[PDB]
């Protein structure tokens, strides 16, 4: 097994390669490193990533560029990782006023779209910025809800699979 923060990025970056996969025209599996990632370290994370698939999903459907324009991430420009970083914090901030399983299926959505967004230019640095950041962040104030809700295992019960 391995320490939760490890356990979240290597189910950060699977969640947005099998996303990625998803769209017409996959730019990330060639801009990041899946060589040091292996989901078999995460318990039940197979599962798990199929289950935040399935959710992430019925979220973008349910609810459909205020600071992504002023942050350029659909830009050629390299970014600023600094800027992002806190309005990406701050963003999360608000949103886990509320912990809910719920919550936390939004929190892996928006890193969808600003990764997904980044990626059609390479700025991978900012991704694994991003990935980073969802990490520290998930270990210091998710974790101890994700634990008492069976883990990030959580999240197979609650999708219903
Ligand atoms: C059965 N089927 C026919 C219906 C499926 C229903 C409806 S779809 C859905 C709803 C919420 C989250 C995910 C998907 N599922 C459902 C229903 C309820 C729940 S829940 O009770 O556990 N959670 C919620 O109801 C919930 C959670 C968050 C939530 N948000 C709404 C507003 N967004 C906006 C937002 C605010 C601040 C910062 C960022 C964002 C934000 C986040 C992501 C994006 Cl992509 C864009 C903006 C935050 C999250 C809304 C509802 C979970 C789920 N669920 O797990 O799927």
């Amino acid at each position: 097994t391995a320490d939760f923060r490890l356990q979240t990025s290597t189910l950060c970056h699977s969640f947005l390669l099998a996303s990625a996969n998803k769209q017409d025209t996959d730019y990330l599996t060639d801009l990041l490193d899946n060589t040091n990632i292996d989901l078999t370290c995460v318990p039940n994370g197979q599962e798990i990533i199929h289950s935040l698939l399935q959710l992430v999903g019925d979220f973008n459907q349910r609810f459909s560029e205020p600071v992504a324009q002023s942050l350029g991430i659909d830009s050629d420009k390299p970014v600023d990782k600094t800027a992002l970083e806190i309005f990406y914090l701050e963003i999360l901030n608000g949103l886990f006023e509320k912990l809910n399983w719920g919550r936390i299926v939004a929190m892996f959505a928006f890193l969808r779209i600003l990764v997904l967004r980044l990626s059609k230019h390479g700025h991978s640095d900012a991704i694994q910025m991003l990935i980073k950041t969802t990490s520290q962040y998930s270990d210091e104030k998710l974790k101890n809800w994700i634990n008492l809700h069976d883990g990030w295992s959580g999240l197979i019960e609650f999708s219903g699979r």
